[PDB]
């Protein structure tokens, strides 16, 4: 009975968020937690619309979130087809701000109608940038040079490729403040986003390194030269997890008819705006005019981190004249950092999965790892394109 | 299934119709009964078009409140996207208890999160104070030379050009108020950063509407200047920039408490000592050597995004909302308490309008006890939301650099 | 060092702490080309350099005539760069075959950035609004302006970092770079502000917050020192007959380079070919302060299609952070004093103080700009 | 004579530039080039103080300035000795700003009382970083993926190390905008700060590059991407020219004694001005006091490029409690990018290399080349390490 349940938990004698760890059933468990805070609250009546009833709370529980009671409904709008690398997309977008999905729907037609949008992933590979600490400046500079070294290398290579199937150590990038030493650990993996198993890697890589270095402090898995979840150059200018480029051309006439502008406006906003504003400005690596709201609907629809925005939304953002008479519309939108995966985490539960699907993206590509996050990032980038390409037309018409 | 001429009906009829006509998808909320078989259609159109037609199976999209947000909030509707919400708290925040919901994916982040409230709350709670309010928008204008823009900087800082300005900003609202203006030159180009309070809104829409008004006004002044675009960057939105870091967009707050070191080591697991190590090489010193500008600390976006999914709150606007430095140092009579700090500058909120119309999300913003308009005090449940993200920010900080230290 | 504090002559002393110097080289015929004869060690004594060994000679070039704001100015560059001079007259020459260059001064206000700590953040909160308001600010602004006639805070931009507290203090300086004058201004208002407030600590009067001699992006937002910016139109047969290129080339490599390079390498204020070049050279020859060329180099150099034809070249240097001054520091010094009287720029402008100092920063705005216009088109020739 | 070759240059317009060629003795243009500028100023006189005579113009005409009137004199001080790596250093400093060498020298003298500072360099070699440009984004990904391989990096590397003798090329790191694609040659030059030498070497590699891409334009030979003379995050995170760090600890009763202050205070001093006021303030880099000041002063007098203190004074100052009692001062100062060299440009000259040689790393270092300059980054880390011990000390002093 709901009622001596809660009676059994006022007696102190179980913690609000140990239901699961009890009651036969997860939705029930839910349910509970519910009335127990509805009556801490200034307003009992305020979870009234907050649904819970009829979802699958099996895939959450000790996984995607704790303390559950509950879930937030986002509403899931469609922006295509997305002409690219000639095949074409219909792209999933979650999101509460009127107007953008039919703005980037807007700019997917602008791009199909100009023959599509080309992209290439340049980059792979997810990072964890740990901090140990040397007794002397001396020693950091000594472990920094042994790293460098072309065996010392392989020794570490070794403990972190041992570590996970999908765990292949690349080049390692190191940088000393006096006795600290900050180490950037790269590595693909898979279709997975990645983060759990480079972490993996790197602690038992720094074990390795501790054999070899017993004075050694390891202060931090992380010392935030990731960097993950903070805006930071070093990703900009060394890229984390995918970096891709994606181009266009739009015919004048699109430009005209379907953006109701010009390739001469377009450009002179572009410049004033995603170059030189973005410079005045003080920015690192947000040289474009919204790419993080589509890089936010996405990553909620697919089940990403959406607190990867952060750098995922870097982006640079070039329009050029083009063609015969230069009125044509040449576009680039270029994303150094789109921390991105298609298994793990939130992709694990099944309505993200169905968008992930609608992309034909969801899960591991057994023919070939990594494929369907390398498709997912590209997918990202050319609906960057289409909303940079729609937004930038408006602002241009004023 | 009936002919086109006589074609309310069937499924399979007005689909048939859909394709003749060629009639986009998006349209249907205006041919359908329901707003849910707009959306039932719109699904059965779609899958046609995929490589695996079952990919909508697991999808949601029935007993949605459709209403609210058609026309308003998304556009070729095909469902929505459940988060898990969990809790977080209670919070110690200026002597009020709150409970948090977080909108996430990320496991353990709430119950990382609920554990850095609880060392708080054992602490005596945390205090906070907004520091700064008001939303801004960068335009960009251009003059035929730089002696021209010049001309137009030095007018707008005239007492008198500023009071002609903000008379036309201010007539577009109640809540208009412009506050102040900087102005930047690049040669020809004039960058102006408008900056209002908006009551209780994020504000964007508001402040818009008074700038291109204001630049209405201004161009009577200047005719021969080109407005280039209404946004020129240098608001700055949803982009990393050090203007909002330095100058601070919508709500600058700071927050603080103290952790007795009992609690630092029963509660988190370390010691004082070892915090403050880890917090300076972390979050100063490698944010230092990655070039941050503004991410001077541990997870702040982790905490933003899931109180902003949950509330309602523009998620992309995490960029420039979870701008943080966290501070930490020994305290006390031993100097073995943990005092913590952390200053975010510019927090993008609000708690009317955009998603916040939305029932499901109201609901999370009552539990805070900040939804919609403060009648008694227009902006209050904006600033106080402000200040639980801030609050809740440094619980998470709190936590995830003990367990950093610790293990 | 405690020579010229006994002995009688300037130059003996140099001589003798030059020969003790020597006792501990491990080349000790090394000073051997060092010169240190005939200099008028009296100005520097004291006031401009210690334990004095000679002095260093610098090569100083002449480019122009500069043709800004219909005036002609013959340009001092102090350099050990080869061509540097010379590509920087091409500029000029370019300029001047196009009817000169316009400059405006936007700003002018040296700063100084303390750091202050409170028990709480709370209390820092306290501080920061009480220095917001209008009584607070006189208070503050009576204090800073009684130390000094040129002294005259213009406004105040704080930030809070928890229980920190960062104030930006900036004002006018007559035609001094200001640092010292605005030092004391800032000391005196601190004092003030203590009176109010009995528990705020003070740190440093110098927070980093100014920011002085470091790369800031607070200095390329809010300016420091003289904003200022620059412009000229090159006709289209001059950008092929001086400069050897097009307009449509230079465009391509300042769009490319200046602006989407300089956005790759994670630049903040760096969007020019070679400022510092220019900013450097002139400060050496004028007795500027040349560790100043990190903040004081900082411009985004912008050029566009103009005309009729769209054929000619419109170019445009904007320079936020010129830190410069025309009395005081190396500027006491006669050789130095040369140069800023060549530019006519030297001492106090005893009607409108600042005058000077704000013509010395247009100048090398300016100069700037020729040589952007120069290097940018042997880049876009190659 | 003198007064006819005036009437015949203004007769024929004879550049003033010009004189060296016609007349025969340098210091007699150089008296003429004098007399004709002191008609065209509004104050004939203004020269009279700018000393010009009993100079060597000889090694400085063709190479180090143009249209010269003279030259200009800047104070030369000595701070030291500096305890450094065993070695004790006189550091001469070229500067005009009061107490700074005397402040210099009290920095050192803790130092030696200290025991002495250590240091280390880290990394070596000067960049370059042009800027290309494909038809297709997809082309220049093709490119860079190109330049990624093993036989197309030791095609480039090739022709690259063919231009010279120390021309031997580290590394590549590219960047694509869009169509666009920089490239960022990294490489050692022996004692010389290397800019000419490495430019060489990029044009060349750039030809060789173009030999295989027939497509490609080569935009400008420096995109910004090296990035030379301007503030950049690039340079920051992977270093230019010499990285270096340096440390040393000062004794607790010499921190009270010769600093007049107390290790507890100079340690909030540097964090909450150094760190936290640096980071408040936007830098990217700055995170020290004063270290421009002693770049500059030493660059002046040694002959370098003045306009490099730009990236040269990157520099991080750590400080922290040491020692049993935890009363001693640790400190510690990393600088990524000096740019530095001991032959070429301005230490071609007499009174420069007087400075070096008071170094003792005036000119190429036969047996092993680059130890020169890398000797001068070192005295110059430790000279700023110095400097910053001084001006914190009188900053938290008050
Ligand atoms: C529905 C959206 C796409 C959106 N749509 C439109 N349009 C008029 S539209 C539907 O035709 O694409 N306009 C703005 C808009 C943007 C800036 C502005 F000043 C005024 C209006 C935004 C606003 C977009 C906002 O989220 C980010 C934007 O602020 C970033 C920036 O440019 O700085
Ligand atoms: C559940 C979370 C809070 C989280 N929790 C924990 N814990 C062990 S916990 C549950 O005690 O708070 N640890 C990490 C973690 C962090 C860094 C690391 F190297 C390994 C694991 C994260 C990881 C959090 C991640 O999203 C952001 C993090 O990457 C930011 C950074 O510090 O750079
Ligand atoms: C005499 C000088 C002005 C200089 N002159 C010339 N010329 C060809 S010139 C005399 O015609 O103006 N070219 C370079 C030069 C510049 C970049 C290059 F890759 C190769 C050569 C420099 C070198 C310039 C150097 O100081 C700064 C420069 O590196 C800044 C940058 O553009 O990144
Ligand atoms: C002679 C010098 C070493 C110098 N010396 C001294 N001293 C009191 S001293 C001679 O004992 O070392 N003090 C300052 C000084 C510094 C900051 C201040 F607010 C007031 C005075 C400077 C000023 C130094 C200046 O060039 C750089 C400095 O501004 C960088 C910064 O700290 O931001
Ligand atoms: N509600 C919407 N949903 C999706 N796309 C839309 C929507 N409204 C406009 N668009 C986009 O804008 C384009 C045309 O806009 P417009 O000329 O205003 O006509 P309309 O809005 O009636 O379709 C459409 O082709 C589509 O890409
Ligand atoms: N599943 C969870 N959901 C919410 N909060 C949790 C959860 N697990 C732990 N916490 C938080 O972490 C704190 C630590 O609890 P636990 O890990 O059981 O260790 P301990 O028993 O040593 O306190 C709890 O007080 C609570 O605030
Ligand atoms: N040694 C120099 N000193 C000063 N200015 C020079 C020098 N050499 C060239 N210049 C400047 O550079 C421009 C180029 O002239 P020059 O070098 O003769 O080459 P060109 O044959 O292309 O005209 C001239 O306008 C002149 O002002």
């Amino acid at each position: 009975s709901d009622a001596e349940i809660i009676q059994l938990v006022n007696a102190k004698h179980i913690p609000a968020y140990k239901l699961e760890t009890l009651i036969e059933t997860h939705e029930r468990g839910v349910s509970i937690r519910r009335q127990l805070l509805s009556k801490k609250l200034s307003e009992p009546s305020s979870l009234q619309y907050l649904p819970y009833r009829d979802y699958n709370y099996s895939l959450v529980m000790g996984a995607c979130c704790e303390n559950v009671i509950g879930y937030m409904p986002i509403p899931v709008g469609v922006a295509g087809p997305l002409c690219l690398d000639e095949k074409e997309f219909q792209v999933p977008m979650a999101t509460t701000e009127g107007c953008l999905v039919a703005s980037t729907n807007r700019g997917c037609r602008a791009i199909g109608l100009g023959g599509g949008a080309s992209s290439r992933v340049l980059a792979d590979g997810m990072t964890r940038g740990p901090v140990v600490r040397l007794p002397r400046a001396c020693d950091s500079a000594e472990v920094k040079a042994w790293l460098e070294t072309s065996e010392g290398f392989a020794v570490i290579k070794e403990a972190f490729d041992s570590t996970s199937r999908f765990a292949r150590l690349q080049k390692l990038h190191t940088s000393i403040a006096g006795r600290n030493l900050y180490i950037r650990f790269q590595s693909r993996s898979g279709d997975a986003m990645g983060m759990n198993m480079i972490s993996k890697g790197t602690e038992k890589a720094l074990s390795k390194l501790h054999e070899y270095f017993p004075e050694m402090q390891i202060l931090a898995v992380s010392g935030n030269y990731c960097t993950d979840k903070k805006p930071a150059a070093i990703n900009w200018i060394e890229g984390r997890g995918k970096s891709v480029v994606c181009e266009a051309v739009i015919p004048a006439k699109v430009v005209r008819e379907v953006l109701k502008t010009t390739t001469e406006a377009m450009i002179e906003v572009n410049i004033n705006k995603n170059l030189v504003g973005s410079a005045m400005a003080g920015s690192i690596g947000g040289y474009n005019a919204h790419a993080a709201n589509i890089v936010t609907a996405i990553y909620i629809a697919c089940g990403q981190d959406a607190a990867q925005n952060v750098g995922s939304s870097n982006c640079i953002t070039l329009m050029e004249a083009s063609g015969p008479t230069n009125e044509d519309l040449y576009i680039s939108c270029t994303m150094p950092s789109i921390e991105i995966g298609t298994v793990g985490g939130g992709t694990n539960l099944l309505p993200q999965q169905a968008c992930l699907q609608m992309l034909g993206v969801q899960g591991a590509c057994k023919d070939n790892p990594g494929e369907n996050a390398r498709q997912l990032a590209r997918i990202v980038c050319g609906t960057v394109m289409a909303g940079e390409l729609s937004l930038m037309a408006a602002l241009a018409a004023g």
